[PDB]
């Protein structure tokens, strides 16, 4: 009751290309005013802070589209921060540190979204 055999041979070849830019830590440039103050407090570090404020004064004068003045879901103001690209610690800490949110957005009238990602400082 003997017997044994096997075989296998399958490969391939693929060519890839190259493409990249200068590795830097700055992909934003658009200071508002009051918010800039909060970012500065964090500017002391190599981290990055992206804040964009659009605000919403009023519509035109020919549309309406069933509008009764509300604004709750669109959001025009947002504050984000990237530190070492690695969220882990209580993000609420970074946001509270700069305490920038809820500043210029209040003038907009619509909610806002913020996301801060920083490496763990306590292991």
């Amino acid at each position: 009751m003997r017997g044994s055999h096997h075989h296998h041979h399958h490969g391939s070849h693929v060519i890839s290309s190259i493409a990249s830019r200068g590795s830097m830590a700055e992909h934003q440039l658009g200071p508002i005013a009051g918010a800039i103050k909060s970012k500065v407090e964090a500017a002391l570090s190599p981290t990055h802070f992206k804040l964009i404020n659009d605000s919403h004064k009023h519509a035109g004068h020919y549309a309406r589209d069933g509008s009764t003045a509300s604004d709750a879901g669109e959001t025009h103001f947002r504050l984000e921060v990237t530190s070492d690209a690695f969220k882990g610690l209580t993000l609420v800490k970074r946001h509270q540190l700069i305490y920038g949110l809820l500043s210029d957005e209040f003038k907009a009238g619509l909610h806002a979204l913020a996301m801060t990602t920083k490496t763990p400082a306590e292991q």
